């Protein structure tokens, strides 16, 4: 059972929910509007091997980032060139990871579900691989996973990247994600790499 | 909480969910099946630069559509001998947009999460980038962002391409999609571009 | 309305939801972990024409696997190559199928939705194409669509996946997915092609 425009204020003011920074006009009929952090981390291996720690780079943009598509094939020359073309800051290429301004708390009974807004996928721009269900307990900034599907995307800093949807348990669970001592991304605070390899 | 079949009709019936055209047999367990639309859209700039009106081409196909991956790297000998050996309308590479062929209008206490149907996404064929969740109060025809992840795919005119799952909210919506002065995409008739630049 | 913790094991206790292998360290505060079994299926044909029988050849793995992105342009000294360094038994690249270990069936009042861990989906690697809803009624194991997106990533054998969030349903569904004589998919226990060219 989903939230809608007045529940999502009436869990903030009592702070059942946690949203730091919230902003009303981003509540809508029935989600709250996420934002663009200025943080992205791209990787660095040539595989993903689940079981090792990933080396990776950050990068802080000050006003955009040029997404492209997988296979773009970036060369200097083109980077060099988009960065004219566009005044983009960065050219990156594939998956980069951002995160969301928001910093956000869930009690036991209310799982959040993170989802990309419809304008970006109108681009093929995705913001999540998965579903992205948060789970009761969470605390933390939202991870993003982004890539470009069709053609090269010129993301701002700061702007409205998607949106979250929250629903009511059943039930509240017993342990919260943070309360859990194996959960990873307790507390997130900019973007951040994958810890699969602590499975 | 998700509707079923007789909440489905119960809803269609009293014309409290709009669903035209409707048809009793696309209803299954907890989801309404929608079908693909004949019109689509393909995007024309070398990037996506969301402050701007995006340059497009409109295509409507008799029969069907062939999708291709990103990057298969179409020539027009290419597209030639395709539409020769397979009897497609058109050939396209990387993002498509279309639309379904049902207009719906939501009540403020449903909302709606389109997705693709399994047998595509066994084919590695997407019909949406981001979660899916229409807001409450919408109204309007749903676009569809298409994009083949592994070999081209054979679309045809009519055929069921996902499914609308639908939920109640917790409380009813102070303003639905519709009554938003702000709102893009209401009252959809086609397949239609981003609008991203009207942020 | 989505089950917490101790919803999935009292649902699972009365055989309510069935869950083969179930095991209680795998449920999480809203969800149950889900588990990648060992054999996959690779599409064989130039297009996939959803009116054809698709040809495919199947893999069962021993212990891991190389997911590549498409176009990552595998030669046999390439797969030579990863198979020597990371020691993975089989290379592909774009879409590959794969399903879970765990077989589940779903009352008519329950509804499933599938999405991949989080931790997967930072290292850019999806496990289904669409938003993930299992049909109340469901009888299987669950077939998963696996793509990289940024870089090759390795698999192992029964590593957590991903997971099942299940929800209540408004009423229960007259015809659950097993139920019904149309229904594709029912019972699966392994891997399984699409059928799309039965609808
Ligand atoms: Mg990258
Ligand atoms: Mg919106
Ligand atoms: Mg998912
Ligand atoms: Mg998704
Ligand atoms: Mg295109
Ligand atoms: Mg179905
Ligand atoms: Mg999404
Ligand atoms: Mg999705
Ligand atoms: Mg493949
Ligand atoms: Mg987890
Ligand atoms: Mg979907
Ligand atoms: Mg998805």
């Amino acid at each position: 059972m989903i939230l809608s425009d007045k529940d999502i204020i009436d869990y903030v003011t009592s702070k059942r929910i946690i949203i730091k920074p919230f902003n009303k006009d981003f509540v809508g009929p029935c989600s709250y509007d996420v934002t663009l952090g200025d943080e992205f981390i791209i990787y660095d291996d040539e595989v993903y091997d689940l079981s090792k720690e990933l080396n990776y780079k950050r990068i802080k943009i000050k006003n955009s980032i040029l997404v492209c598509p997988l296979n773009y094939n970036l060369t200097e020359e083109k980077i060099n060139y988009f960065k004219e073309k566009y005044n983009v800051d960065y050219v990156v290429e594939g998956g980069v990871l951002g995160t969301t301004n928001e910093y956000i708390e869930l009690p036991n009974d209310i799982s959040a579900q993170y989802q990309g807004r419809s304008s970006l996928g109108r681009v093929f721009l995705t913001s999540h691989q998965t579903a992205g269900w948060i789970d009761a307990g969470f605390k933390g900034k939202i991870t993003l996973q982004i890539v470009a599907f069709d053609k090269p995307v010129i993301l701002y800093k700061n702007q409205r990247i998607g949106q979250l949807i929250f629903s009511k348990l059943l039930s509240p669970a017993d342990v919260g994600y943070s309360e859990r001592k194996t959960s990873k991304y307790a507390y997130q605070k900019s973007v951040m790499p994958s810890l699969i390899h602590l499975d």
